[PDB]
This record gives C-alpha cells, structure tokens and sequence, in this order.
C-alpha cells in the first residue's frame, strides 16, 4: 500500500529512492505502482516530440515541451539533442571526422570521465557488418574507437543472465540468475520476465557495478529502464543528470534497448523487417552523442556499446519434444525451449530417478536435436552446475531448435522466428563490442573476448576496486590507452622436492611387473644427465607450473617428459613433454602390454600399485606421457614408471589412447610441434575448484588412490606456425581441454564406431581456456616466457571454439 498523493514537483528521475509510503518519481516507480500521481503529467512530457525545427529556434520556453529549443536550454540541461545543428549551424556528430582523443577533455569540474554503457538486446555480432549501410553512428564508435569481431556471452544466452554478468563480472552460476526463468527450491519460488517476484533482492548476488560504485564514493545513474520510458527521454534524463552540480552528477551511466531481440524474435535474426529497427538504434545513438557533443562532453566520456547476446532462427516446427521419449511425462517439470531444465513434479516421490530418465532421452532417435547431462558432467566452460536453482537435469538443445514437453505446450501458449539461449560458443549467439572514448585506444581491433571480463574494465574506467569476480583482471588491459591495473604472477606456494635415487627394487611391494631385464658408458653419463634435467629445456618450454597451495610434491625428470608429481594425490598434478613436427609414433611392444615399474625416486609409501587396479573391477589406468611418443626404445621404459600411472575407466582409456596415438601427432604436423601439459582433475562438488583431498568420493578399490573427475591437457605451439614450438620468438598458440572421466560413453551417440569418427568430436566440445584448467588444479602456468604478462593473461582466457 503506498500514498501516492505527493507530487513529483522537481524531483523527475531523482537519484535517491524514497521509501514507502512517500511516493517515488524515478524509473522503478511504474514497476512498483508506487509513482505519485503527477509523474506521468510532469516526468514524462510528450508535447512537440524530440526534435528541433528551425520555427522553434530561440522561442519562449515553455515547460509542456518534452524538450526546449530556447535560447536558455544548454544551461537548463534540457535542449533537444539536435538544437545545435538546427538552431547553430553545428554538424552532427557522425558528420565529424574521427580525431583521435589522446587526452580527457572536460568541463571543470570533472575529476574523472564518466561511463556511459549503451546495451542493446539480441544485437548479434554479424549486424555491425550486415548492416552497416544503416547504422553511420555505430559504425563511427567502432572504426574510431576500440572493436573486437565479437564478445562471447555467457550460457544460457538469455538476457537477465548476460546483463547481470556485465554488471558482477560473475558466472551465473555464481550471481544466482541462471536463467531467464528459475525454480528456487528453498524459497519454493519461480522466477519469470512477467510479475513482481523478479524484483526481489533475494535473487541478485555479487556485488554490481552500481554498488561497487558507490560503496567508493563514485555516483552512479539508473541502469533499470520502464519499458514504458520511450528511448529519447531515456537519452534526454541521462543528459539532464549530465548536467548536475558536481557533488550531485553521477560517474556512471547506463542506457538499454529492447531491440532488435524484440523484433528478432518476430521475424528471425535478418528477416527484412529487422532493418528498421537497426536504423532506430542508430538514430538514439546519433542523438546521444549529439547531445554529449553539445554539452562538450564528447571528448570527456566514455562510451561501451555493447550486446547481450545474438539471435537465431527458431521455428515452432523445429520442436523435439518430451512426449515422444518418455511414458512417465507427466511426472517431470520441464524448463523448456532453447535449453531444457528438468526435475520431479513433486518432491513428496522417492520414485523419481534421474537416471532413467537420462537413458530414455539418451541416442533415442538419429536425427534427436538435444543432448541430455547431469549437470556436473556438461562442459566445464559453461560453469553451469555449482547453484541449487539449475536443475541435475540439462538438455543442451542444438541450434535452430527448441525442446517442450508436450504439443499442447506449443499450440496451448505459429508466432516466432528467432530465438537465443543455447551454447555461448554457438556463432549465431555472438555479441558485440565497442569501446570509444579518452581511456579506450584509437582505431584498434582487438580479439574476441568474453563478457565476465569487463566488470574489471569498467571499475579501471571509474578508478574503482572490483569487488572478487571471475574476470582476469589484466587480461583486457590491450583495449586501454591508459592501465590503472598493473597483474603481477601469484607467487607459488610450495617449493617442490627434487629427489635422487633412494630406494632400492626390492623395498617395493606393488604387485606390479615388467620385462625390463636386458642390459655402454657413452650412454651411461648421457641418461644421467637425463634425470638430472638435461633436456627439461626442450620439454618444458615456459617454466615449471607454479604451486598455489600447500603440498608435497616432487620434480621428476626423464629424457622424453618432465613431471610434477604430488606424494599426497599420489600421481602427478602435471606431466609436460614436447613431440616436435619431425617425431615419430611407435607402438608398445607386446612385451611390455602390461609392463609397470618402480620409480627408484619415490618411496613405497608415496606410489601407486598394480594390485589395488587388479581388484577394481570398474576401473584400469593409463599414462599421462604416452609411451607411443618416447624418442628411443630405450626412453620407453621411463613411460612405463608407476610414476606416470593414472585412473582410467576402460571406456576413457579408448578416448585416451586416441588423443594419445594419433591426435597429439596430428596436431605436432599441423603446428609445427607442440608441447602438451596433462594431468587429472578433481572436481566432485562440481564448483570449478581443486578439490582438497577431504572432498573425494572415490578411490580405486582398497586404495588411497583417488579418482579424477576430468583430465586436462594443454597445447601450446608458436603463433608464427614457421617456427617450431621449442624455438618461437614470439607470440603463443593455444588449445586446451577438460574431458569429464566417465565410465562409458554415453555421451557420444556414435561411440560404438571407431574413435576416428567421433573421439575428437568429443574433445572439440570439452574445448576450455587455460585459466579453467587453473582454477581447477591451482597451478600457474607459462610462469617464463619471453612474453609481457598482460599478454599471457590473454593466452589463458582464450578459448578455441571450432566454429566457421
Ligand atoms: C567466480 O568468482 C566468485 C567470486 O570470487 C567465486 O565465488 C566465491 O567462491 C568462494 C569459495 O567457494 C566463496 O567463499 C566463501 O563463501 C562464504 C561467504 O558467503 C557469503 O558472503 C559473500 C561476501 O559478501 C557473498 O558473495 C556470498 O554470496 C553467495 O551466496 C548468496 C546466498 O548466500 C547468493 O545470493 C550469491 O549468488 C552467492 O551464491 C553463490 O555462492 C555460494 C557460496 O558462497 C554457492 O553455494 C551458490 O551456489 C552460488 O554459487 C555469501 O552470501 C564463506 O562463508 C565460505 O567459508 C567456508 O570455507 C572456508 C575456506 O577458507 C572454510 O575454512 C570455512 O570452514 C568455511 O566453512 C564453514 O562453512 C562451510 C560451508 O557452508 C561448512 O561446511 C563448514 O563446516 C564451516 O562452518 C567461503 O569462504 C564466495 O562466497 C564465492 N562468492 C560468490 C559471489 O559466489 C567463484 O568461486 C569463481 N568461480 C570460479 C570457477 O573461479
Ligand atoms: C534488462 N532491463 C529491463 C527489462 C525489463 C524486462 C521485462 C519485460 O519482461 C521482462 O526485460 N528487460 C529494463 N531495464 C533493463 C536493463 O537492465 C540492465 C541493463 C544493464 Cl546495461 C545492465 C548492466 N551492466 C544490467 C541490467 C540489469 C538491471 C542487471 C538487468
Ligand atoms: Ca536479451
Ligand atoms: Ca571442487
Ligand atoms: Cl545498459
Ligand atoms: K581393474
Ligand atoms: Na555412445
């Protein structure tokens, strides 16, 4: 209940909330039913609409007016945008030549340009280049100021998700708006676009921009529009607050368009009614910076123009759904469409099982258009699974469709032709960037990039501190004419142990065997020399992976690969090794199939056995350098060290040995070499985080062996692919990957082919970045390079994404 009978009387678009029951004159007022009963008649006036003519020129002002062509209008703060041009000969912004702005060029009073963050629903990637010929204003920001091709949203590509990521630089998982509906469970509570719910503060973590901002003193405007607010009293309330006193005038702004999704979603991503609304965003940029222009501000902000996410082709006959694979579908809720959500219809049922459910939409037909996984087994990149609003069930949906749970859901609601939120890494999801202004550089292109990185961004903008996020703060530092933020390397934690020889055969009871008994002092001084780290140059090209935690752990050397290898995990946390363009693929000789030997570095107590894998019945082992790759058949046996050893589920193993045998060769003769990092992951409460070793929940049988959920690898080769890998001059290439550790493949339909057809199909999909691997491990990695290190941070938060 509020007393709606104050007056909004000079208090239009107030900065600060007022509490009920007095009533409120800012943008949440109208979503809240709350506004006084004026604030239409004297906030949001209509009269003469938004345009200077020159009739208007020097009138008497007269406060109707939805904006004034006065003569005391630049003073007022309250001209139309385009009063300049009409009434002093002024030229229109994108009429101006781009002139680089080396330097801040401000009113006084300024201590700092401000931000302005212009966001723009469902703007795909492709438009700043299908639709130039329409849009002058946006190309001006992009081909003067700072662009990427496009930025990676995260998943699910919806809008609340998105926009709250830009504003936290936090995963979904991590600022609680993992989808643009949700299901609370604690709260009993749904989430959706329509109704009040939404605007609880108990859905929104983290720490936002606008709160960052004002916990340091700096002042922020509105970043929630009415959707009601037409767009050129949006422009004109953001000019307005432009113009306040200092101690008044907020640092940060931020303006957001319904379109073009709204349209997108209507008649597809380019259906030719989508021209029109390209030129409508265009024409509210043109306005904006016409009117900073007036207000001399044009050199003093700074400007991001950014999406969301894209739009795809989505049409009610590309539907899959539930109906068709299950009996039981009446006992599940379904979050459907572009991803699917499911759990139990009533939590009052110890007779639900997941499990069966999964197998029933498991390889059920051909053609299917949706994947079905538990939550902790889908792509580490998406890091969607550590919240308790995402379902145990996904079904990740193939782009250009949608899934539901029965036909009446799609005829009992064809209306749409375009639609967004599957993959973050699908093309058509894609978004924009630009950055214009004193702080971004001139006329620069950078890479794509992700959008969890620009909250850092935007706090270096306003001199801010971010608040803990999933950025890598440096990482964006190539956008910037002028770093406030210096990275340095965390420093490593644990030294590690180089041990000698100092155990003798007969002291190991591993249960384990080899047929190594065949017996020259050339090459007696030359395999010391070996274990000493004679070649640890060739095969650990950019420094030892920095520790950054506490543990023990020791530094193994071998001609062919050099280890780190952890006496509490008992295997190593990283295996590195360098197969060069030139390197040949042998086999294991039948003698040695089964061959597992002793390290004489590594103490009984501190090593795995052969035994504990005989009585697991589930469970076998593989090696992390591969003993297809060793240099010599005398360098073969090292890969044979029970130091090498790690758990493998025979059905991981055919992945396993597919990278091994083939795709690592591959990869050295299109790359010209490579050096490969391996090594396990645990992750069993799926939070993107090493496990500590009080959180594993299986061992192999009788054993402290524990079990890895994933195993890595990264692959590093030179960006100038003319030089080798181990003598590059310059710049780095990467690829890595996380390949959930399953007991079967259920997950690749086409498994029962040979690993040629579907293995790397697999690996493409578990595609990570570096920085992923890092969380997951804390380690450290490229710690010594030739390289700045704002560079190498960029290294990390690449990802190869195998798109066209
Ligand atoms: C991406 O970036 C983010 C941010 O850096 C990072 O997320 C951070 O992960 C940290 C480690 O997991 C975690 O640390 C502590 O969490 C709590 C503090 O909780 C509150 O306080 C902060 C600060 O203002 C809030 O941000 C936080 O918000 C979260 O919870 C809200 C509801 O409370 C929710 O609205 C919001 O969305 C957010 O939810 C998310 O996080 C929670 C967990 O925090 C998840 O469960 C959700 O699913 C969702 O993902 C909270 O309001 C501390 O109390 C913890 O202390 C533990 O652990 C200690 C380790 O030093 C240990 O020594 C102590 O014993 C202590 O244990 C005690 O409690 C145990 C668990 O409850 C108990 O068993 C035990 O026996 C004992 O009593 C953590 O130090 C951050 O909160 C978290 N922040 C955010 C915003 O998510 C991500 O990890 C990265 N992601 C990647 C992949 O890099
Ligand atoms: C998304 N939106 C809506 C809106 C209302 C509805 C209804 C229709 O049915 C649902 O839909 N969209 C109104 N104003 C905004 C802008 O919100 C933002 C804009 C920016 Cl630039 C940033 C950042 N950084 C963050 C936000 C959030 C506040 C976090 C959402
Ligand atoms: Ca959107
Ligand atoms: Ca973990
Ligand atoms: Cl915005
Ligand atoms: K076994
Ligand atoms: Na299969």
């Amino acid at each position: 209940w509020t007393a709606t009978s104050g007056s909004c009387k000079g208090r239009c678009f107030e900065l600060q909330e007022v509490g009920p029951p007095d009533c409120r004159c800012d943008n949440l007022c109208k979503s809240y039913s709350s506004c006084c009963h004026d604030f239409d008649e004297l906030c949001l006036k209509t009269a003469r609409g938004w345009e200077c003519t020159k009739d208007r020129c020097g009138e008497v002002r007269n406060e109707e007016n939805a904006c004034h062509c006065s003569e005391d209008c630049l003073s007022r703060g309250d001209c139309c945008t385009n009063y300049q041009v009409v009434c002093k000969g002024e030229s229109h912004w994108v009429d101006d030549d781009c002139e680089e702005i080396k330097v801040p060029e401000c009113p006084a009073g300024f201590v700092r340009p401000p931000l302005i963050i212009f966001s723009v629903d469902g703007f795909r990637a492709s438009y700043m280049k299908k639709g130039s010929k329409v849009m002058p204003n946006i190309e001006k920001l992009r081909s003067c100021g700072t662009h990427a091709p496009y930025m990676r949203p995260v998943y699910p590509t919806k809008t609340f998700p998105n926009l709250y990521t830009l504003a936290t630089g936090l995963y979904p998982e991590s600022h609680g708006i993992v989808g643009n509906s949700m299901y609370d469970p604690v709260f009993d509570a749904s989430f959706h676009l329509r109704g009040r719910e939404k605007f609880n503060h108990r859905w929104w973590g983290g720490q936002p921009l606008w709160i960052t901002a004002t916990k340091q003193g700096v002042r922020a405007g509105t970043f929630f529009w009415s959707v009601s607010i037409p767009h050129e009293r949006r422009i004109l309330t953001i000019l307005q607050w432009l113009s306040l006193p200092d101690n008044e005038r907020p640092s940060v702004y931020a303006f957001y368009s319904e379109q073009p999704d709204f349209s997108g979603h209507k008649y597809g991503p380019f259906g030719p009614e989508m021209t029109n609304p390209l030129r409508e965003i265009d024409k509210t940029v043109g306005q904006l910076m016409d009117g900073l222009k007036q207000l001399r501000l044009h050199r003093c902000v700074n400007v991001i123009f950014v999406g969301d996410h894209g739009m795809e082709d989505v049409t009610c006959d590309r539907t899959e759904f539930l109906s068709n694979y299950l009996t039981n579908v009446d006992d599940i809720t379904l979050v459907p469409g572009t991803l699917g959500r499911i759990r139990a219809k009533s939590i009052n049922n110890s007779k639900y099982d997941p499990k069966t459910i999964i197998a029933a939409l498991t390889c059920k037909k051909p053609d299917q258009h949706f994947k079905p996984y538990m939550k902790q087994h889908l792509p580490k990149r998406l890091h969607y699974a550590n919240n308790r609003r995402i379902e145990d069930i996904h079904l990740l949906v193939d782009r250009r469709w949608h899934v539901a749970r029965k036909p009446l859901d799609v005829y009992k609601k064809c209306f749409f032709q375009g639609d967004h939120g599957f993959d973050n890494k699908v093309n058509s999801m894609q978004t924009v960037f630009v950055g214009y202004g004193p702080t971004f550089k001139y006329r620069t292109k950078v890479p794509p990039f992700e959008n969890i990185e620009l909250y850092n961004v935007m706090c270096d903008l306003l001199g801010l501190k971010p608040a803990p996020n999933n950025g890598t703060h440096g990482s964006l530092n190539h956008l910037l004419r002028t770093n406030t933020f210096r990275p340095t390397m965390p420093d490593e934690v644990s030294r590690p142990n180089y041990p000698g020889i100092m155990y003798l055969q007969s002291e190991f009871d591993l249960g384990c065997t080899c047929d190594d008994k065949v017996e020259n002092k050339l090459e007696e001084l030359n395999k010391r020399l070996h274990t000493k780290g004679s070649t640890k140059e060739r095969h650990l090209l950019y420094g030892r992976p920095a520790v950054l935690y506490r543990t023990s752990y020791d530094i193994l050397y071998h001609t062919d690969f050099e280890s780190g290898y952890s006496e509490i995990f008992l295997m190593p946390l990283w295996t590195s090794y360098t197969i060069s363009k030139q390197a040949e693929v042998s086999s294991i000789p039948e003698h040695l199939t089964n061959c597992v030997r002793p390290d004489v570095r590594v103490s009984p107590g501190f090593s795995q056995n052969c035994l504990a894998y005989k009585n697991d019945k589930q469970m076998s082992y593989g090696f992390l350098f591969p003993p297809y790759l060793s240099s010599s058949p005398e360098a073969k046996y090292d890969a044979f060290l029970v130091t090498n050893m790690v758990p493998m589920y025979p059905a991981f193993k055919r992945v396993w040995a597919y990278f091994q045998r083939v795709l690592v060769k591959k990869y050295a003769s299109e790359r010209n070499g490579v050096n490969v990092i391996s090594g396990p992951i645990f992750d069993y409460n799926y939070d993107g985080l090493r496990d500590t070793e009080d959180e594993i929940k299986q061992y192999v049988e009788g054993s402290s062996i524990p079990v890895p959920t994933h195993y890595y690898s990264i692959i590093t080769s030179c960006l100038d692919f003319t030089q080798p890998a181990d003598k590059c001059d310059g710049p780095l290439s990467v690829s890595s990957f996380i390949l959930p550790h399953r007991p079967d493949n259920d997950e690749s339909c086409n498994s029962s082919e040979d690993e040629s057809k579907w293995v790397e199909e697999l690996m493409k999909m578990h595609t990570a970045r570096v920085r992923d691997i890092e969380h997951l491990t804390g380690l450290d990695f490229y710690r010594k390079t030739s390289r700045s290190y704002s560079e190498i941070l960029t290294l990390k938060t690449y990802l190869h994404t195998y798109e066209s």
